[PDB]
């Protein structure tokens, strides 16, 4: 996500927040959160609802206002994006979509990415990330090497 949000993104988040804010006073209370939680098939304890609210209540006034709500969703958005970007990238490399990146696929995709590696380089790159040593890179392995 990054930082600055677009007007449409903000306006949407406001519509959402509007659902949580059952009595529309501009702030979400534990009670209002519980109502929303339950309706989704959950049953948080009064202690959990207070934690959830408290963990998002930056100014400590007891409730969640729009900017507090927005900052939470923005962090969740960026987390999702980062993860989704890792998944997209893996898909690009996994040319045959079998769940693994092979040396041949790494060489191919790489070249087509403006990166031409030699045979030695290709194999070393695979080995460097190949934790279980089966000769190919699975998703967990790709993630591990990407976030490092
Ligand atoms: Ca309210
Ligand atoms: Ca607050
Ligand atoms: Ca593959
Ligand atoms: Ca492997």
């Amino acid at each position: 996500m990054a930082d600055q949000l677009t007007e449409d993104q903000i306006s949407e988040f406001k519509e959402a927040f509007s659902l949580f804010d059952k009595d529309g006073d501009g702030c979400i209370t534990t009670k209002e959160l519980g109502t929303v939680m339950r309706s989704l098939g959950q049953n948080p304890t009064e202690a959990e609802l207070q934690d959830m609210i408290n963990e998002v209540d930056a100014d400590g006034n007891g409730t969640i206002d729009f900017p507090e709500f927005l900052n939470l969703m923005a962090r969740k958005m960026k987390d999702t994006d980062s993860e989704e970007e890792l998944k997209e990238a893996f898909r690009v490399f996994d040319k045959d979509q079998n769940g693994f990146i092979s040396a041949a696929e790494l060489r191919h995709v790489m070249t087509n990415l403006g990166e031409k590696l030699t045979d030695e380089e290709v194999d070393e790159m695979i080995r460097e990330a190949d934790v279980d040593g089966d000769g190919q890179i699975n998703y967990d392995e790709f993630v591990k090497v990407m976030m490092a």
